[PDB]
């Protein structure tokens, strides 16, 4: 066991943050200590409090943390199985799982690859895209093309459809695959960008493999929005060109845009689709990534005859049961309602910011809240101003956003929302 | 769901590691419980016991369902089941750095946790390329390593993998191009040190690592290497000013006789990366360990971080997990059942020398090996085992076991018998 001040220790000295120096950076870690439904306790001046997770831990922990039914599905897995090998064998958390996201995906997506992490989702779905196209006799298309703005993960294949400057493709030259980049989708709907994103398409047509986008909502790489009428012409063009369509719904997934996924507001169906975060209601890294029935087929009766893709935790039972109970536990309530109440507290809580002398925008998508800045947030003048409130916000860029959980009362998004308010009204 | 239930989902539904959908030719088996080194699975309808040989891909050292491993998950749970890494610390991440750092081989100061192995590597390359980019050599770019290896199938990852007999070999036209030396002979000889140096010598001002798996190359081929090679690569690297990296995910934590399989030869790398056997088997979780070096050249690089950061980087039940996980492993005499173990493995396959069909047999710490002369079939060696009593995965041309540590000196000759068996067969 540790101290909160043994563990500052220990971590200043030997552990890595996300995107982070060793021994150089100007915010040390805060200390958590517990966290319980919609509440995280951290450790202020060796003080004990509770904030409110308002980033839901990235996106993750829909159902707030040790909810309990999420807590028993784990306990209740782990008398019987832990974790058994996904090759040569099968298991109720799988199947159950399976069925799940097959039955509630946008339709046609038939097959179910599980792996333990959402960048090894996207490189699965592009492997997936690949071989398709092996398997059709046309291995030069093998590229992927995507518009700006996004972010698909951090591993080598993730990092070359990321936004070349939120991903700092500077600092990579001559290591990346190089892709094909449209320019940022815009909010409002504009057939103009449409065809113009298909005459850059059908240049490249014979050299893609797929176009990968996320769908309505771009979250690490700027938290935009745009029109989901953009998703139904990307479907068409790419049904007309042949290019396979694949939407990362990683962080859009499970309800949070106010729809199942956010392909259903624009009534379309890709060919490949990736899933996490909220996956297992933010208890552990589980993915998937699902393909049509075409796409499985084709992949399978070409000279390969195996997509060759395994991971050794594939399928873990754990983490397969707890995003079983996460998955029903959404779908047993009228979630729909739950997220449309959310989005109106935010709308009326963020209001007030839309006056402030720094702010650019404000904008809110179901349980998504934005306050956009002329100039970057600095995070030792949000972050105390923020935990004063009781309130955990993780800023980054000019951006001050939360994603709450879906359990938030009124009161604690009225709570979340007067500490952005504040936190943009300090960066003027 | 039914057992039946089941493989009728998993047949319309499921991915299976390296595999087809609708093209397998033995469908997978339902399990539906573990337990210490036994697996219950369902074989025409009923209920049979099976040792786990395999520790479900070398993860289970400890067996499944052991008391302090569930007793410390449980624990975790009822306190926090995830936050994020981002601004925040934790005790379980804390703990367990603070082992890894302790017994790694020497001058591993810090540690970048990651959701599996295959994102491990490729934080290590990205720390080995940052790296050279912070010393203001952006051309040192390149990996080198010997043939036969494997280090997951991310596409990084995949650049290294053994490019000919490999299970990547098909994707070679579109992944990066790395430097292989020759295979690795069994026994010592200087030249095949300097045929590497003299290859490496050409490339150096090219290279931004070595990277190798240390003593045994598993997924490969399960083919051991004298460890004096490694103190050869680790003199080769220094004076050539190439970084050098260990892929320890399946060596590591006792399973070659030392802790880990670098310890055979006193040799350190700078990068390290660790899986598997690292959560016990419970759930997914990876590390990457470098050197203060490399931890301060990235950070005082004009990156100034290291730019990788997954959603549920250093998740504390999985690290929970961990932590208990290598505790129980150092506080037993963890070296001596290991070589009691060996000596088991040893004994119970020594009559498969004289079978017609096998070329070798090999034991290194918790693992045995026996090479046939021709590839197994897993229709006939998956039964045969089966009715053994032993759950067993062949591949290629391959007959090997790693047992859980936990194994009786009767449960291992119950694996050695049904190993023997399934090698008679194959000359049958
Ligand atoms: C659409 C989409 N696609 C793919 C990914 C990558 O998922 P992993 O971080 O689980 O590898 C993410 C993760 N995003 C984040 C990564 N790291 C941190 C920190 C915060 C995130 O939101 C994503 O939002
Ligand atoms: C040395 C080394 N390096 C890297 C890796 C990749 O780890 P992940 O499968 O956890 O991504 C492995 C995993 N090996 C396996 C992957 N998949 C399956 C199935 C069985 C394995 O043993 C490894 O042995």
């Amino acid at each position: 066991g540790l101290t909160p001040e043994q563990i500052i220790a220990v971590d200043g000295a030997h552990l890595w943050h996300p995107y982070s120096s060793i021994g150089r950076e100007a915010v040390s870690p805060v200390v958590a200590v517990a966290a319980h439904g919609a509440w995280l306790t951290l450790i202020r001046d060796g003080q004990p409090i509770e904030v409110l997770d308002a980033m839901s831990s990235w996106w993750t922990a829909i159902h707030g943390h040790g909810h309990p039914a999420l807590d028993q599905a784990l306990t209740t897995q782990l008398r019987v199985m832990n974790h058994v090998m996904f090759g040569g064998l099968t298991h109720e958390p799988a199947a159950r799982l399976a069925k799940l996201l097959v039955d509630i995906t946008p339709a046609g997506l038939d097959t179910v690859f599980f792996s333990d992490s959402g960048s090894v989702s996207v490189e699965v779905a592009a492997k997936m895209a690949l071989q398709y196209w092996r398997g059709r006799g046309l291995p030069g298309k093998r590229r992927l093309m995507t518009w700006r703005g996004g972010y698909h993960g951090d591993t080598f294949l993730a990092m070359s459809i990321c936004d070349p400057h939120g991903g700092m493709h500077s600092l990579w030259t001559d290591v990346l695959a190089a892709q094909v980049f449209a320019p940022q989708v815009p909010r409002d709907y504009d057939p103009a960008y449409s065809a113009a994103f298909e005459a850059q398409l059908a240049q490249h047509a014979g050299e893609l493999a797929a176009v990968v986008v996320e769908p309505v909502v771009q979250g690490a790489g700027g938290m935009r929005f745009h029109d989901p009428r953009y998703l139904h012409d990307l479907r068409d063009i790419c049904r007309r060109y042949e290019v396979l369509l694949i939407f990362d719904e990683i962080a859009t997934g499970f309800g949070r845009t106010g729809a199942l996924f956010a392909a259903d507001h624009a009534g379309v169906s890709p060919d490949i689709m990736c899933v996490g975060k909220a996956l297992t209601g933010g208890y552990l890294s589980l993915a998937a990534t699902l393909c049509t029935a075409d796409v499985a087929h084709t992949i399978s009766a070409g000279a390969a005859g195996a997509l060759m893709h395994g991971p050794t935790f594939m399928a873990n039972p754990l983490a397969c049961a707890v995003s079983v109970a996460s998955v029903e536990l959404l779908l047993g309530q009228d979630w729909r309602t739950r997220i449309t109440e959310l989005a109106a507290g935010l709308t009326a809580g963020l209001d007030t910011a839309r006056a402030l002398p720094a702010v650019t925008d404000v904008r809110v998508c179901g349980a998504i809240g934005v306050i956009e800045c002329d100039r970057p947030v600095d995070l030792a003048v949000a972050t105390p101003a923020a935990l004063d409130r009781g309130v955990w916000l993780r800023p980054f860029r000019n951006l001050v956003y939360a994603m709450p959980p879906y359990i938030c009362t009124p009161a604690e998004i009225t709570q979340i929302t007067s500490a952005m308010v504040e936190v943009a009204r300090l960066v003027g």
